């Protein structure tokens, strides 16, 4: 009655595992994971059994694996008794007799090609699945991993790792069966006595119907959950509130999201995100530009709503040209406190250049605690087409020469602005890291008013029904001299396999 | 084999539970907690047994409690068989016969005065302890709860609640006697050294974790500060800075505090609340004169405002304590041309605080209640750049005022407790002037660090189990936010641990 687990590394979409008798990739850390998970035992006087098919036995050179016993399933191989570390069986059913007569075997691992995988799943021999999702799909496969049956549920999904620009995950699946202690009861009783006087009741845990992949309870390591859980928390505790637009929101206050940038790029996979528009807006900020037409001329329409004749006249800026957004992010980054006139004037030399001072300080005094870039200028708020949402950012150089970023966001549209903000400040930190000579670190986003617009409810709930996939990789094709020299052609997005786009309208 | 639990409400320091045959307090929610915890059962055809002494049986009027069976320990009361809800036993040992006989009893609760408590603990009959710590100590007691034996460890400590300006907690004590997900995470952590972000955010070891036995019940929001200390001690990188005292630093941290039922003033260390208030009202008035704080026996800005320090950072033209345009000058005169600490600035710059107050009561659901202090044009003139850089304020649907604060650099030994209390008081001041109630306080930290000369001190502070937060009330309602005085502040139920001396790094 010992445990039987599948160990497999398959592609993220088509679940390919092999091609021409070998693997479609070469990931060293994945093999180490196979080695450590198949050697993991509890009894020093027992060994683990690794079951594999004959063709898989050929692909590993027909040589034994240390500290383990390999069980080859073959109809033609001679049942040789010379090697005690390799044993041959004529069928998979007869091979699963290490449970009974062989008390010297502690755990059993199935890992031997499509034929053995499919037979082990069809006959319900498998209890656990150790899946390594690999972000490679536009290549050739001839051997696939079977679709995981509905009797299995995911219980763990690791963060995204990177090897030679290849993104990969680690997941565990458990086969469902039938059907502290008093701390939960005491907390529930306290919540019944104190209604909303108990702060726990104002931060209720999301219900299962709005929880992304609810079967993953204690292993929600993938940092896309940092965004999906915020959606669920809003759906559970968001107060219905009006705002300056005609579209009400469900809002909560004081939230946090954390993302890794060392081994992945925080571009959401549960929805296809317009990465090009994000980059074009970011380089538009860096150049100090406030002319909205330059984004529209590059097929980027995210600032069209807040820069129309009707919207500008409504907020009392009818004197402006159609897309003259005024002194905003790009103008406070390069010309802070500069007297703004129009989008056509020359501002070279005006205001404080925070971005230049930031870059100079990052490489000359890295351990300084004042790497701050702000956009909140109370003297210029009335002239802006929209006050800053990503208000302030701080940057940090670790001891191992990595650049981390903290961002405070006063207002967060979780449907549209939030994924853009995550990717935008990830790219910005990477740009600062390359110009200053560091590596990307971490990205923390601290949110004030985190809200969901009521016309996004059907869409975001749809997005919550999609299990996340490994984050992609973002690499720069060339090293630039000035941070303003980055071009969209210099960006390489590797291994991005998202779910279909989800259309959502912006509230003007 | 059946469960035996003590339910008791005792004072926070002396563990007093009674006076003159009655309770030393009147907390309605505590009685409701007693009712819910003693009625909590699993079988609908069973009842719970409440064991109490005779004097306690007298104090409750000698009347039965619904749905439960009261067991009175007395040597004189007649063993009457008329009332089935009240049964009398001659001693506590013989009374613990609900274990073997009477299968109709599911759980057993001991709750009957000092004599029964002490006997139940001395004979090792008790498995669990439900303690309600009450923040009342300068009153008279004649009945005390025994000192909890070392065989018990706390497993839960609730947030601080308030009833009639009385702070109280809820704790659980236990007597000491997935699966493969943790293994897979450990294996992945062995393969990827610090490439796995979990290894860069390691869970603190037990030796630096405050009350490590409370694992799943760290509800008390003082843990939001103590655990941050532990995280720094576990993952902090040793780094140099502008001062001669190196720190252990981490980046990107968060603390959350409740202000509806308590005031976030740390109990594991006596915090100078008066100096915090005087600094805050000094900010609100728009004052940059460091002498006005020194004249009020507040010396927190003496180090960053000396002749030697100002000359060192290139401000030798300044007067002794002319700190320059800092907190409160950017609040009241943002972008205002700063001259000296004595000039008249009435009307210059943008008054963020006034606009903030006006917007909070005229447009509460606005998403732009922002108060900033980071002025890149004035950084060179400041004696010290702002640490609490930016704050945002939020009006809930039930007319509560919450506050978010971003802090670029956080001295966890000295500045952090001051910052927590300071912005707590500021939110309360804004709430009263705008006509709201205090809400929540979230603090987002960039460079959270511990100075190396605070290591012995902070580890000492981590050895102290937290106590209920106190209460902060205003004695009068003011017309303008600048009119608050220290005499208008009432700090109720503050019973901290001894002060811990720590030197500031200049
Ligand atoms: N990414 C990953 O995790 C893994 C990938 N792979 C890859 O997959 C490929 C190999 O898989 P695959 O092509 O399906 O071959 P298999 O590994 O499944 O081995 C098949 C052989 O096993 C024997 N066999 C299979 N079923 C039975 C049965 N019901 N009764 C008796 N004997 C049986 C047969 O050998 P015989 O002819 O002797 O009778 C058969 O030819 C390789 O490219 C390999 O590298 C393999 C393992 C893991
Ligand atoms: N804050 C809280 O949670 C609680 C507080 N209290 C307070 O504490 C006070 C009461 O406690 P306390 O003064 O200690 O009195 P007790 O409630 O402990 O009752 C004592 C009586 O129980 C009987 N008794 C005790 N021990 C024995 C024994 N070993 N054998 C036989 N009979 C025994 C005796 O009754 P007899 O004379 O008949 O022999 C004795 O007089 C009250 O003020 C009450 O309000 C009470 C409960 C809870
Ligand atoms: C059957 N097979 C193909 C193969 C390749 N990648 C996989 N990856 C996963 N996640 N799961 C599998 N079953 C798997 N199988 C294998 C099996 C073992 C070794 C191997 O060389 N293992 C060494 C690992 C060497 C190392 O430390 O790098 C060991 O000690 O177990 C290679 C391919
Ligand atoms: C023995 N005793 C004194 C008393 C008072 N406060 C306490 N508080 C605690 N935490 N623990 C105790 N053992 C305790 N005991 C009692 C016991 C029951 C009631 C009582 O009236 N209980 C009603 C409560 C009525 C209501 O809902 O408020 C019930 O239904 O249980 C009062 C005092
Ligand atoms: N899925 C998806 C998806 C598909 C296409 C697009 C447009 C594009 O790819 O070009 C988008 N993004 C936006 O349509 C978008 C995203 C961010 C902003 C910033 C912004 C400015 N002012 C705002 N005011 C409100 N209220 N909220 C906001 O997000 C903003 C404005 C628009 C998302
Ligand atoms: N326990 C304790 C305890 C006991 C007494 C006092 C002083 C008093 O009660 O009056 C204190 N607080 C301070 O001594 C103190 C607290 C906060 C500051 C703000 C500050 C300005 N510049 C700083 N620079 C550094 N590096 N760090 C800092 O905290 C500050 C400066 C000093 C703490
Ligand atoms: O980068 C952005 N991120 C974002 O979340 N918004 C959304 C938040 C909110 O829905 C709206 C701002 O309206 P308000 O000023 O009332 O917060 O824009 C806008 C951006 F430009
Ligand atoms: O409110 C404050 N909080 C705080 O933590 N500091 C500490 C943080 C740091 O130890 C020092 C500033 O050093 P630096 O300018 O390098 O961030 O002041 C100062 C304040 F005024």
């Amino acid at each position: 009655e010992k445990n039987v687990s599948i160990v497999v590394a398959a592609s993220v979409l088509s679940s390919g595992i092999g091609i021409n008798g070998q693997l479609p990739w070469s990931i060293s850390e994945d093999l180490k994971f196979f080695s450590k998970i198949t050697n993991n035992k509890c009894d020093s006087n027992k060994k683990n059994a690794l079951i594999m098919g004959r063709k898989t036995w050929d692909s590993i050179g027909r040589r034994p694996l240390k500290n383990r016993i390999i069980v080859v399933i073959s109809s033609s191989l001679p049942q040789d008794e010379a090697d005690p570390n390799v044993v041959v069986f004529r069928n998979l059913e007869d091979s699963i007799e290490n449970l009974m007569n062989d008390d010297s075997i502690e755990n059993i691992f199935v890992c031997g090609g499509e034929s053995i995988y499919r037979d082990a799943l069809k006959d319900n021999f498998v209890d656990r699945i150790y899946l390594t999702r690999v972000a490679l799909e536009d290549i050739e496969f001839d051997t696939y991993f079977p679709e995981i049956p509905e009797t299995f549920l995911p219980v763990y999904m690791s963060q995204t790792f990177c090897t030679k620009n290849i993104s990969y995950d680690f997941m565990i699946f458990e086969k469902q069966e039938k059907k502290l202690k008093s701390i939960d009861d005491t907390v529930d009783l306290l919540g019944e006595i104190f209604g909303i006087r108990k702060m726990g009741n104002r931060h209720k845990f999301p219900k299962e119907e709005i929880y992304n992949t609810p079967s993953i309870r204690f292993g929600r390591e993938h940092y896309e959950f940092q965004y999906l859980d915020l959606l669920s928390r809003v759906l559970e505790n968001g107060a219905y509130r009006e705002n300056r637009t005609g579209i009400s929101t469900y809002s909560i206050f004081g939230q946090m999201m954390r993302f890794d940038m060392r081994e992945s790029f925080p571009l959401l996979t549960t929805k296809k995100v317009a990465i090009r528009s994000i980059f074009e807006e970011l380089i538009w900020f860096i150049k100090g530009d406030t002319n909205g037409n330059h984004l529209i001329e590059k097929k980027v329409y995210i600032w069209s709503g807040n820069g129309s004749k009707e919207y500008l006249e409504r907020i009392g800026l009818g004197h402006r040209e159609e897309n003259d957004l005024g002194p905003i992010y790009g103008f406070q980054w390069r010309h802070y406190n500069g007297e703004y006139k129009t989008m056509h004037d020359d501002y070279t030399g005006v205001g404080v250049d925070q971005l230049a001072k930031l870059i100079e300080t990052l490489k000359n005094n890295p351990k300084d605690r004042r790497h701050i870039l702000t956009a909140w200028n109370p003297s210029a708020l009335s002239q802006m087409a929209l006050p800053p949402c990503h208000v302030l950012s701080q940057y940090y150089v670790t001891n191992d020469n990595c650049l981390s970023c903290n961002l405070y966001q006063r207002s967060c549209d979780l449907g549209l602005g939030s994924p853009f903000n995550i990717a935008s400040y990830a790219i910005l930190t990477m740009m600062l890291a390359q110009v200053c000579g560091y590596e990307p670190g971490e990205l923390a986003i601290f949110i004030g008013d985190a809200h969901i617009y009521e016309n996004h409810l059907t869409q975001l709930k749809e997005q919550l029904s999609r299990t996340p996939r490994p984050f992609p990789q973002l690499k720069f094709k060339r090293k630039v001299e000035n941070i303003e020299d980055f071009k969209w052609e210099d960006i390489e997005l590797i291994g991005y396999y998202p779910y279909p786009t989800i259309k959502m309208d912006m509230a003007v």
